[PDB]
């Protein structure tokens, strides 16, 4: 049996607790932290004949951990699945969903000789939603921008209810930036016909009467009014009331 194997630098040898190996056992050295294996070089010894491990020069080198997640891009090919970042090292990123590259700026880091990425720049923007568009009679509130991840509200016009979502979200779809819900309606709120009252009538009469609208009344022949001529539509919860009762045609 051999006894603890050797001593490599930047390397901790996995025994598992052990302090006496058989022959042909084999120990991996396993690099400590700032440092990465280079690829292809030996990382292990085995106890041979002699209670002598094998031979075994230096394989570690300093690096850079992979580089930090980044919300906007993902690493390319093959850096996505690499860990050797010895300084002087390039990773490529590509754009996100849904994220659009800023031709300007370069996509890709470098591992700094204190083994630190160079600080990311804005590569990939966040892609922008398409334009809300114009209610009809209501209003499009945009709290903070379009962009993906965006949020808006709807609301409408006073006379006027809403029918359909309140909100809507810049959500990712597809191949592009999408808004969850589609561009609510407002629809008019019409009063109730108006009363028709007695021995009187309605001065030229309408089809539907919406807010602010008014009624005014008048009354036969030999008849006198009694209370207010007219009355407007007024408007309470998308729910039409006629402003009050309609005056009264006293014989």
């Amino acid at each position: 049996d051999c006894g603890l194997p050797p001593d490599v630098p930047n390397a901790q040898p996995a025994l598992e607790g052990r302090t006496s190996f058989p022959e042909d056992t084999v120990i991996t050295y396993k690099c400590e932290e700032s440092f990465v294996k280079i690829p292809g070089e030996k990382d292990s010894v085995i106890c041979l004949k002699g209670s002598q491990w094998s031979d075994i020069e230096e394989f570690c080198n300093r690096s850079c951990e992979v580089p930090t997640r980044l919300n906007s891009a993902s690493l390319k090919q093959p850096y996505i699945t690499q860990n050797y970042f010895p300084v002087g090292t390039v990773v490529e990123y590509e754009c996100r969903p849904g994220y659009r590259r800023e031709p300007s700026l370069s996509p890709k880091l470098t591992c700094l000789q204190n083994l630190k990425w160079s600080t990311a720049v804005e590569f990939c923007k966040k892609k922008s939603c398409p334009n809300p568009g114009e209610i009809r009679n209501g209003q499009i509130d945009v709290p903070g921008g379009i962009l993906f991840g965006a949020t808006i509200s709807f609301s409408c016009n006073t006379g006027y209810k809403l029918f359909g979502s309140t909100s809507s979200f810049c959500l990712i779809s597809g191949s592009s930036v999408q808004w969850s819900d589609p561009l609510p309606e407002c629809r008019e709120i019409y009063c109730p016909a108006p009363p028709q009252i007695d021995n009187g009538i309605i001065q030229g009469e309408r089809d539907h009467y919406g807010y602010r609208q008014s009624v005014t009344y008048a009354c036969n022949k030999g008849f006198t009014m009694i209370g207010e001529h007219s009355i407007y539509c007024t408007v309470n919860n998308d729910e039409g009331e006629w402003s009050g009762p309609p005056p009264e045609c006293r014989g």
